[PDB]
């Protein structure tokens, strides 16, 4: 066990191992400090979880987040550098700290402040799909892909972060970026969703890098649905059968029918191979969207695709999600995962 030291920063007590130095508050879910990790030489983000065990729902969310971060080992996905508690026993266990690489710019800063060549768009979208092939191979769904959740450095290298741990109703209301990248079947709860919702988000992101503009900036759920159906067309009877709510099906049939638009006249001047890929991502029926593994072999990525360097993930057991436990049982499972952590090479 390392030696810990205590300090009060911005009305918060931080008790951390000696290896972490020069702590400086950055953000505030949890509270975050930047620090220098003397063991590895990296600048890191240290997150102290807020009330991780106050309720059954919060205790299970803490466990879910720690299990997810411990599993992710891929160049294009955020991973876990360390996790610790100052507790010496389960009986005194109360606080959890997570340590990751400190991130700087996100894709928003690049998308709004940079002139992207088509070569930049190829490389950035390739890396998102390479990380998604890995995530999806473990039967994990990200659920919240958007420019603010994508870290990018000066060399145009990209990491996916901030997995959806199950956002609220006020958060998705009105003219807000938290909803502009969501697939229509999850935005309006049309059906049980799956990993195909992430490919819809990649299409919205790719379109925005090509044009510099948000693809579907709706002022509310219904305005956003109208923008989507104007581009991709209103649904046929085949997809209508797959929507469970009769009211939702009735609402769809209240709208005048519209054909899918010509994407070369929407994305004027774009690489014809980029136009072709967008048509294969932005498909209303989620059964028919291209998958991440299939998209990596598309000719748009010919310069970067390497089928011997696009790895899949170890199996991930999520049976805990259907389990009913008490607060102290979720807390004990979390404690076991903290003490069993083994750092990366
Ligand atoms: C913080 C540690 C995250 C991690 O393990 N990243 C990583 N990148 N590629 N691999 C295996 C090839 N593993
Ligand atoms: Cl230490
Ligand atoms: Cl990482
Ligand atoms: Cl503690
Ligand atoms: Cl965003
Ligand atoms: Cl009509
Ligand atoms: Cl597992
Ligand atoms: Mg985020």
């Amino acid at each position: 066990r390392p030696t810990f030291y205590r300090q009060e920063l911005n009305k918060t007590i931080w008790e951390v191992p000696e290896r972490y130095q020069n702590l400086s508050p950055v953000g505030s879910y949890g509270s975050v400090c930047a620090a220098f990790d003397t063991k590895t030489g990296h600048r890191v983000a240290v997150k102290k979880l807020s009330r991780p065990f106050q309720s059954i729902i919060h205790a299970k969310r803490t466990y879910r987040e720690l299990r997810l971060l411990k599993h992710m080992k891929h160049e294009n996905v955020i991973g876990l550098l360390d996790v610790f508690t100052p507790a010496r026993s389960l009986e005194e266990f109360n606080d959890v700290y997570l340590v990751t690489h400190l991130m700087g710019a996100d894709l928003n800063n690049i998308v709004k402040c940079q002139k992207l060549t088509d070569d930049h768009v190829q490389f950035l979208i390739y890396q998102i799909l390479r990380g998604l092939k890995y995530i999806h191979s473990a039967d994990i769904i990200h659920r919240d892909l958007k420019p603010s959740n994508l870290a990018v450095n000066e060399d145009c290298e990209l990491k996916i972060l901030d997995f959806g741990l199950a956002h609220t109703d006020d958060e998705m209301t009105g003219y807000v970026a938290t909803r502009w990248y969501r697939a229509p079947e999850i935005m309006l709860n049309w059906m049980h969703y799956n990993q195909t919702v992430d490919i819809w988000s990649v299409g919205c992101i790719m379109a925005e890098l090509l044009t510099g503009r948000t693809l579907f900036p709706g002022t509310d759920h219904i305005d956003q649905l109208k923008l989507i159906l104007r581009l991709v067309g209103t649904p046929g009877a085949e997809l209508l059968k797959k929507i469970s709510s009769e009211s939702a099906r009735n609402y769809i049939q209240s709208l005048a029918q519209m054909p899918k638009m010509n994407f070369a006249n929407v994305f004027i001047g774009a690489n014809p191979l980029a136009v072709d890929l967008l048509e294969k991502m932005l498909v209303l029926d989620s059964d028919k969207r291209i998958t991440a593994a299939q998209a990596l072999a598309h000719a748009y990525f010919a310069q970067y695709h390497d089928p011997d360097d696009e790895p899949v993930a170890d199996p991930y057991d999520q049976s805990f999600e259907s389990r009913d436990l008490l607060i102290d049982e979720w807390k004990s499972l979390t404690y076991d995962e903290v003490i069993s952590f083994v750092p990366p090479p």
